């Protein structure tokens, strides 16, 4: 027992990180097979970032202008192409450490691991959720761009995120591995609006199930509710509306604990209206929304990768 | 910017995890050079765990009774010895993935990464602190024993923890890699007392510096204090006493932010006396104590490993 914000083991992704340099800009790339994927803004000067014409900037770049380094080894670039907001650099060597992998576009509320990197070297790993406003709350400094987010399914790495930028508010935006931004964001040094950061209701309920499994039971109340009643309260507190699809996904946790999903919703409703009165749940003083129902099952049942 | 509970990249340690089986008990071992390290309680039946005589139990075990599996490969055990609460199994093959490494015994308040494993396979990675009562608050299920805690210094892995057990209160106890428990705990299924879990004051102050660096400034107050005044308040709230050694360690953070350590102590004193009034700091509703001053510098300056 115990319940922790747990990332996937990072080794499979560590073996894919390289350094990409174009002129005076260095960031991270992802080397899979004989392609290196990186943020197209590698081609930009700080001046360019104000109003970049990526097509025009790219015309001045040749294969030999992209410096790709895998630890000590230089990779030879034999082709380059722009796909949305990423560059695909074709190299003459397939990554010998390439894992089984997929490119997936995740939905808001879904979680993933970030391997934060600088100059193609890993600094750390942490768990993130795609926020309902399509931002993530990460830890990224200058040079971290091209760091990736991923999930592992036994032996297959599903890459879902590449880091591209920080909003003036200090939240993070990026793309899938086809170079399409999550949300309405663009790779330009312009003021960009994050909308309302709503709480991922289904994830809060999953974590309340985790709390019960782990003996943290004080918040269980005598009440039930309905989806419409709960949602009328969820709306007021900027919680995502809970759907029958969400109830269905929580079924296995409901079954393990013997607590009906709607009873757990009534507990959550009282926690929203009354707060925690200075108490904690799994060591948090607020309602945690970065565990999915799949995350809770996974952690509470000890599923393995290799 | 942003500030996250960040583990070390896990790849170097993933390459060291193996499965150890003795009779009907399976747990994890750590394969470094031609030695596999594991919890000595691998030799125990659930009956044995009530009052084990490890010396007597060990007499009935031969090299061929320890089944060691590295993914698909069986390792051949050519020797075994008990060191405190760990077994050292000598194998005929040096781990080809052995990193540069050290065995270190950490102090309470120090942080490390855990790679949670089952049957020699990694499930996840998270950051822990050695609590002042020498427990850790982990995420460990049946089979996780022999999972290790570690720090990385560029290319060298410092192993500091091996998981051995859960207290009836759901906190975790284990050893250094010489098999000496942290704290007064024993590898026996007996009721064992965790003492007071005090807050790591120096770590709270480091995280308050991280908050300021990351623009979360609302808690900065107009006051200062002294070490004796602050400590009189720290004691009442079960905070560890702050020493001049602690002030010294916070010097670089004090220098970066221009906030005197004692001014930050006066801010912390008001947060203890008055609480957060429903506000957050780096997305927490409580004062976080599992970042060291070294952790904050490291994360805020993007230091790299390989
Ligand atoms: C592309 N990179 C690396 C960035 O972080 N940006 C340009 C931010 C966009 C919004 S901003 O102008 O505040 C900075
Ligand atoms: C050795 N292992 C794997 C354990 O977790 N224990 C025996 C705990 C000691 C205290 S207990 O008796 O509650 C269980």
């Amino acid at each position: 027992s115990g319940f922790r914000k747990m990332a996937f083991p990072s080794g499979k992704v560590e073996g894919c990180m390289v350094q990409v340099t174009c002129g005076t800009t260095t960031l991270n790339g992802l080397w899979l097979d004989d392609v290196v994927y990186c943020p197209r803004h590698v081609i930009c000067t700080s001046e360019d970032m104000l109003n970049p014409n990526y097509e025009d900037l790219l015309i001045r770049k040749s294969n030999h202008n992209f410096l790709v380094q895998a630890g000590n080894v230089q990779l030879r670039v034999i082709g380059h192409s722009m796909q949305n907001c990423v560059l695909k650099l074709k190299v003459d060597t397939a990554n010998p450490k390439t894992p089984k992998y997929k490119f997936v576009r995740i939905q808001p509320g879904q979680t993933f691991s970030v391997l934060a990197c600088y100059n193609g070297s890993p600094s750390g790993v942490y768990q993130c959720a795609m926020r309902p406003n399509f931002t993530i709350k990460g830890s990224f400094l200058n040079g971290s761009c091209g760091s990736v987010g991923f999930n592992i399914d036994y032996d297959c790495v599903s890459f879902c995120y590449m880091h591209h930028m920080e909003l003036p508010t200090g939240v993070h935006a990026g793309t899938d591995l086809e170079g399409n931004f999550y949300g309405p964001f663009v790779d330009r040094q312009t003021a960009q609006a994050a909308g309302t950061d709503t709480t991922i209701t289904v994830n809060v309920l999953a974590w309340l199930y985790a709390a019960v499994i782990n003996g943290d039971r004080w918040f269980l109340n005598r009440f039930t509710t309905t989806l419409n009643d709960f949602n009328l309260v969820a709306m007021k507190y900027n919680y995502e509306p809970l759907t029958q699809d969400h109830v269905d996904i929580l079924g296995p946790l409901s079954a393990q604990t013997g607590i009906a999903v709607l009873d757990m919703c009534a507990s959550l409703k009282e926690l929203l209206q009354n707060g925690m009165n200075g108490r904690t749940i799994l060591g948090s003083a607020l309602l945690e929304d970065e565990f999915t129902p799949f995350d809770v099952v996974r952690q509470c049942s000890g599923v393995t990768f290799q």
